[PDB]
């Protein structure tokens, strides 16, 4: 069990942690004491029908959602809905390699968690702590979109609306390759010590290298060419890395990243139908708005549009953002307005 | 001076090496004995007017051109033209960090060579060895396209036709960032030893990591999603790396790669006009066919099309290839046919 000031309430914002008990993973592993970290906003109504679930994405928590997406002047209105965000397993806030009390699964002994394991865990938490059996809507970005797809496919009758933003239901081979390069440069750091490091500050070089890898793929060529980072109040291109991206990733836990990266690499909702993705997404009953980002480099529109054509009664709402995938951080002026417009229309139907 | 069987005539094909003497570089450095490696095909006519120059690209030599692009049944016909390919400085075949006899510039002491330095060197070789003062055409890919742009801007009256394939005239900030990640993972290898290694086999891990970085950026999402590597006779996605890309890069010299990577990072033909790219490309007198690859991830059409709109009398001929940038290796069925069609039309006018 390590100490990282980044993974605290003082940084990520207020949140609670409840345990759902023994969780048997699909890959074989077992988490004896599986506890999740969640944050809520708003009041659950009488018949518990205004609940909205928000899964976190890679290298992220609930913080971004509560400080960019959630508000009374937004679609995700805590005045109308009970908005709950549950952190991924091993994401650093929930039960993770570098914070678990269990010695059998501590650090490099932490098991492999699939997206399906998260959704199973989330459903258990929602029932146990709030008695929620149906969700008004499920909204998530990147890996959160993967969990969104898993939710509406695994528990079709438990979700009314879905908003998978910038993410696919079945991971494409290119996504795997890219994610592999992310893991390699981190494992390349000798300070990593095969997952048995004493501090995340020892793997500082590897974390910084991954940061640069995100600068290359997580944005767009036009983002850099037009210097769109200027509206963020940054001086130069190099300042974008050294004063923003690099400090961010260097503050994170390598084991946590590697864990969620694996989860990301094996996202596949077609596991429920023996591989037939068309048959899997055919199960979808929820009203779905597939919302990719226009300039998303590793989650391109064509990939998302292909899946959207398999989801019955769904619509494709492309979000125009020059910042590409990392536009999820709300670094563009017109990003949130587009998000709110589409989500409001989704919440109306 | 090291020994690498990869950088030999037995692998890259037959070639000659001549010295152009003292070469003072723009960055300040000096190469006392500057010798280049070149390969030729065809016969130079009476008035020396059928010469075609082909600069090499990153991590490459003349081999690909002579085994994919050049032939009697191709546009680059050695029956009509004297086709000469001159290897970049420090590319492994020409005077390089790991083959120079000069101790003052050996290995990690090797100076910084710009694209402009290559073109100056190439012009000297062409005059010294063949008395060529004008070129029928200049054709190059990637960094070869950069040298193509430099040629038609620096020596406007010495080039009649130009075919910059999949490359820009002025390096965009995104290209710099991507190239930086390539250099980092190589320098991350402890076996690299700050450029003072005894064998390229010591930096095997870093070279392999760069290979994977190319698999992520050098192709396209559709290339992997449609498994276009099957026509190459490869079994699986993993086989594409382990049995093709990884062995290729692991066979190369780290210092050579780092040198050409720097050169790539500082490609700027607007240096001749104080930064005004529009004014620089305005100097172009040669008939130019800007030919980007449709799915090129880090040399996208929009970037190339922007430059093409500044070159007077030029045309834009986009090459349709799912393989993206690495389509230059002729891994697609319809690649060379497109290349030959456009080049023939260029050679006609």
């Amino acid at each position: 069990m390590l100490d990282n000031s980044f993974y605290t309430a003082e940084v990520q914002g207020p949140y609670e942690t409840a345990s759902i008990g023994r969780l048997e993973l699909e890959e074989g592993g077992v988490i004896e004491d599986c506890w999740l970290a969640y944050a809520t906003a708003g009041t659950l109504n009488e018949d518990k029908s205004n609940a909205i679930l928000i899964p976190t994405w890679y290298s992220g928590t609930h913080q971004t959602w509560f400080q960019q997406y959630i508000g009374t002047d937004h679609a995700l209105d805590p005045s109308k809905y009970f908005i709950i965000s549950i952190n991924q397993i091993g994401n650093g806030l929930s039960v993770s390699p570098a914070n678990t009390a269990d010695d059998s699964i501590s650090m490099s002994k932490f098991p492999n968690v699939r997206i399906g394991d998260d959704v199973v865990a989330q459903d258990r938490l929602l029932r146990q702590e709030f008695g929620i059996t149906e969700l008004f809507a499920v909204v998530g970005g990147s890996m959160g979109a993967q969990q969104t797809y898993e939710w509406i496919v695994r528990f079709p009758d438990q979700v009314h609306r879905a908003a998978p933003i910038a993410g696919t239901a079945k991971n494409t081979p290119h996504d795997f390759i890219f994610t592999q390069t992310l893991n390699e440069t981190v494992e390349a750091d000798p300070g990593f010590n095969g997952g048995e490091y004493s501090s995340h500050e020892e793997v500082a070089d590897g974390l910084r290298r991954q940061s640069h890898l995100w600068a290359a793929m997580g944005f767009s060529t036009e983002f850099w060419k037009q210097e769109a980072w200027r509206r963020l109040g940054l001086e130069s291109k190099e300042s974008v890395l050294a004063d923003f991206l690099d400090p961010l990733f260097m503050s994170m836990d390598p084991n946590t990243l590697l864990n969620n990266a694996w989860k990301w690499q094996h996202g596949d909702v077609s596991r429920h139908t023996g591989g037939d993705l068309a048959a899997a997404l055919g199960r979808v009953k929820a009203k779905t708005f597939v919302m990719p980002i226009s300039e998303d480099m590793f989650f391109p529109v064509r990939d998302c549009a292909a899946e959207q054509a398999l989801i019955p009664g769904s619509e494709l709402r492309v979000i125009e953002d020059i910042a590409g995938h990392l536009g999820l951080f709300n670094v563009s002026e017109n990003y949130i307005p587009q998000i709110d417009k589409n989500l409001k229309e989704l919440f109306e139907s």
